[PDB]
């Protein structure tokens, strides 16, 4: 039986700029680097970044909405997008809402997500503002 | 601060297809759907399936090295294996290193994994073998 997530894998084009990006402009933790990958993490989620020759720089508007979004408290929220901003990273955007979240784009094009807020939190305000159809399992 | 993973996204093509893979055939979790989506967990990973009209069913040679794995114990690995084998899940790669991986395809050609071990085991392999140009940061 399944229990969680073991870790996630983002092919990257160039490693030095993307071990950047996610260590020194989000604060995630380096553990080792390697000619062909890094090791980081990000709380409990382990994240690898490998290098890939076959991965291209994509723009989000030919990309799917596939994403990953990372925790960060109410109070830390507006200032981290802020520093995002300002330090030119780019942003992409989904076809609904789905709470308080930031929207932007990694080196190679992978589409990231800061989000404030549980799937409990979630589910329990779309109980109010449900989507289009929407059936929940209790 | 990033405190880690707080959910995943996966864009699909159809979605019925797709949540009888996650939840019946890898049994997570189905807590909501709607009309484009749905939310499931397993353990304590919030995964979205968000239907999308851009997704292509993609063969593994056309992606790149992204994938997602799954944490599960080696007393159920074998089974859990077995069981996507007699579904006829489909291989994208071979498990060629040491600890138990299996590599599968979700129906869209998402790439997967079920591996058994963390980060602090990983490390502690690659202090006895290190990969090519590798360095540890403390
Ligand atoms: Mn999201
Ligand atoms: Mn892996």
């Amino acid at each position: 039986m399944l229990s969680g997530l073991n870790h996630l894998t983002l092919a990257v084009s160039q490693l030095a700029p993307s071990v950047a990006f996610y260590q020194q402009l989000l604060g995630m933790t380096l553990h080792a680097r390697w000619d062909s990958g890094a090791y980081l993490s990000c709380g409990d989620l382990w994240l690898c970044l490998s290098l890939d020759p076959q991965r291209r720089v994509t723009p989000p508007e030919e990309s799917d909405y596939t994403h990953y979004a990372f925790s960060i408290s109410e109070a830390d929220f507006a200032s981290f997008a802020a520093r995002l901003e300002a330090a030119g990273v780019a942003v992409w955007k989904l076809n609904r809402s789905e709470g308080a979240s930031h929207y932007f784009l990694d080196p190679d094009g992978h589409k990231l997500e800061l989000h404030v807020g549980s799937l409990a939190q979630r589910l329990a305000a779309c109980r109010e503002q449900p989507y289009k159809g929407m059936v929940f399992f209790e």
